[PDB]
C-alpha cells in the first residue's frame, strides 16, 4: 500500500515567470491521484539527498487556498484542517526525487495522457466512484475537475484526445511567446504544465491567476468537450492567453487586449476565422485611423487590431521574436511607465520587422515622441512600402517574412551553485563560470542581471553573444549576498 513517485527536476514557477517576463506563473503541481481527508496525517519519506515542496488542496478548486509543505529528506508527518488532494513540486533543475506516501491517503482518479489506456481509464472510475475530484494530466496541462461536470462534458471513451487538444493550444500559446521546449534561455518555455480548474466557489466567470486558470460553476463545457475545446474554445485560450501576457508592453489598458494575440493565433492555427473578422472589429476600428484620440477611444477589441496586424504583415514569427527580444532588455533599459513602453513598443516592433513602424503607429494614434523617432532614425531601417494598418484578415497586407530569432545556446553550470555580491552587473570572471556547453562563435559577455535583487539563494541571468552578436540569458541559481 506504498505509493511511490519519481518525481523529476522541474525548475521554479516563480524563476520561469520573471525570466519570461509574464505577469503570473505556471503550475508548480506534480499530481499523485491520492486525496488526503481533513486531520489525516500522511507518512511521506523522501529519498535521496534532496528536499521537496508538497501540497495538500487544489489551488481554485476549494474555498480555502492549498495549504503548503516543505519536505525534509526521510520521514515526514503532514497534515491539513482541510483535506485535499496531494501534489508535490521538485523545484530543483536537476536530480530526479523519490518520494514514498506510506500512509494515510486514498485512491483518487488520475489519469495521465500516454501513460494510461481506455482500460485504466474505465477501471478508474469504475474503482474510484463518486470521487473528490478527476485529475487529467497532458504533457503541458493539468485538469482538475468536478467528477460529475466530467461524466456531461466528456464526449470521449477517454480523456486523451481531450488532453492532446488541450496539450497542442498550449504549445501553440508558448510558440507565440518565441518559447520552445528545447530553447535555451530566452526561448526556454520552462518544465511546468498549465492548470485548468473547476472553481465552485467564485461567481467570476472564467479567470487566470498564479498557478492556474480557473473555471466557474457551468462553464466547463468548453474545457471538457474536445468539439467544443477545438471550435468553440475562445474562454480557455483566452485564459492560457493572460498567464502567457508579457508585462513589459502591457500598458493601462492592454490588460485585456494582448491577451487575445495568443486566443487569435490558437483560433487561426485551428482553421477558424477571427473572432475580429466574425464581430466586424476590423472596420469598427478603422473609423479612428487618423484620429489623434483613438487610443482613448477604441474599445479593447478594437485596440486589439493593431497587434494583429503586425502579426499579418510580418510573419508568424513576429510575435515570437518580439518576445524574445524584450527578454534580453538589461536592468535600466526595462520600461518603467504606461509611457514608456508605449515608446519602446514602436521602437522594438520596427526593429523586429526591420522597418521604420511609426507611420503605423501614428495612424492608430499611438505616437512615438521626438526622441522615439530620432531613436528609430538611427537604425536606418526602410519605410513602410504598404499601408498595413488596413491589413484585415481576409485582405491581408504583408511586408516582408522575417525569420525566427536565432537564440545562442547556453546552460547553467550546478557544479558549485556560487557566490554573489547583490547588485553585480559585471563579473567577467564569474561569468564564465555560472554558465557551461555554450554553442559554437558563443561567449559569455560579463553581464549578470538579478531581475528582483533578493538575497541568497535565486536564480540570476548570465548573458551571451554568438559570432553575429545575437544574445541570450541563461538563468542560474546563485548565493547573493551583502
Ligand atoms: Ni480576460
Amino acid at each position: 500500500e506504498e505509493r511511490v513517485y519519481q518525481l523529476l527536476p522541474k525548475g521554479d514557477v516563480e524563476g520561469m515567470r520573471e525570466l519570461h517576463q509574464r505577469g503570473m506563473s505556471f503550475s508548480p503541481y506534480e499530481p499523485t491521484g491520492i486525496y488526503v481527508k481533513p486531520d489525516e496525517e500522511v507518512v511521506i519519506q523522501v529519498e535521496g539527498t534532496q528536499q521537496i515542496k508538497a501540497y495538500i488542496g487544489t489551488y481554485s478548486y476549494e474555498k480555502e487556498g492549498p495549504k503548503q509543505f516543505n519536505l525534509h529528506p526521510g520521514e515526514n508527518k503532514i497534515s491539513s484542517s482541510n483535506g485535499g488532494l496531494l501534489y508535490f513540486y521538485n523545484y530543483h533543475n536537476t536530480g530526479e526525487v523519490v518520494a514514498k506516501v506510506k500512509k494515510g491517503g486514498t485512491p483518487n482518479p488520475l489519469f495521465i495522457l500516454g501513460k494510461h489506456t481506455t482500460k485504466d481509464w474505465k477501471r478508474m472510475l469504475a474503482e474510484n466512484p463518486d470521487p473528490y475530484a478527476i485529475e487529467m494530466k497532458g504533457e503541458n496541462s493539468l485538469l482538475t475537475m468536478h467528477p460529475e461536470t466530467v461524466a456531461e462534458h466528456l464526449k470521449q471513451e477517454d480523456p486523451a484526445a481531450l488532453l492532446k487538444k488541450h496539450d497542442e493550444i498550449i504549445n501553440i500559446e508558448h510558440k507565440m511567446s518565441g518559447l520552445s521546449k528545447d530553447g535555451a534561455g530566452v526561448a526556454n518555455q520552462g518544465k511546468h504544465s498549465i492548470h485548468f480548474v473547476e472553481d465552485w466557489y467564485t461567481d467570476d466567470y472564467m479567470y487566470a491567476t498564479y498557478y492556474r486558470t480557473a473555471y466557474s460553476k457551468g462553464n466547463l463545457e468548453s474545457v471538457l468537450n474536445l468539439e467544443e475545446l477545438t471550435n468553440d474554445g475562445w474562454g480557455p485560450w483566452h485564459e492560457v492567453g493572460h498567464q502567457h501576457q508579457q508585462d513589459t508592453w502591457l500598458w493601462d489598458g492592454l490588460g485585456e487586449v494582448t491577451v487575445n494575440i495568443y486566443s487569435l493565433a490558437v483560433q487561426t492555427t485551428f482553421g477558424h476565422k477571427t473572432r475580429l473578422e466574425q464581430e466586424g472589429r476590423y472596420e469598427a476600428a478603422f473609423a479612428y485611423l487618423g484620429k489623434p484620440d483613438a487610443q482613448e477611444k477604441m474599445n479593447e477589441f478594437e485596440k486589439l487590431v493593431m497587434f494583429w496586424q503586425l502579426h499579418l504583415a510580418y510573419g508568424d514569427q513576429f510575435y515570437p521574436n518580439l518576445h524574445q527580444m524584450y527578454r534580453l532588455l538589461h536592468d535600466t533599459e526595462l520600461p518603467k511607465s504606461d509611457e514608456e513602453k508605449k515608446q519602446m513598443f514602436i521602437y522594438m516592433t520596427s526593429k523586429v520587422a526591420g522597418q521604420n513602424l511609426i507611420p503605423f503607429f501614428d495612424k492608430w494614434g499611438l505616437s512615438a515622441n521626438d526622441a522615439t523617432r530620432e531613436k528609430i532614425e538611427k537604425l536606418n531601417l526602410p519605410k513602410l512600402e504598404k499601408e498595413i494598418w488596413l491589413s484585415t484578415d481576409s485582405n491581408p497586407i504583408r511586408e516582408k517574412q522575417i525569420e525566427l530569432y536565432e537564440a545562442p545556446y547556453g546552460e547553467p553550470n550546478n557544479e558549485k551553485i556560487q557566490n554573489m555580491v547583490i547588485g553585480t552587473t559585471y563579473d567577467e570572471e564569474k561569468a564564465k563560470e555560472l554558465v557551461q556547453n555554450l554553442g559554437e562563435g558563443v561567449k559569455t559577455t560579463g553581464v549578470i542581471m538579478q531581475d528582483t535583487p533578493e538575497v541568497g539563494e535565486k536564480t540570476v541571468k548570465v548573458e551571451i553573444v554568438d559570432g553575429k552578436g545575437n544574445k541570450n540569458f541563461i538563468p542560474v541559481v546563485v548565493n547573493v549576498g551583502y
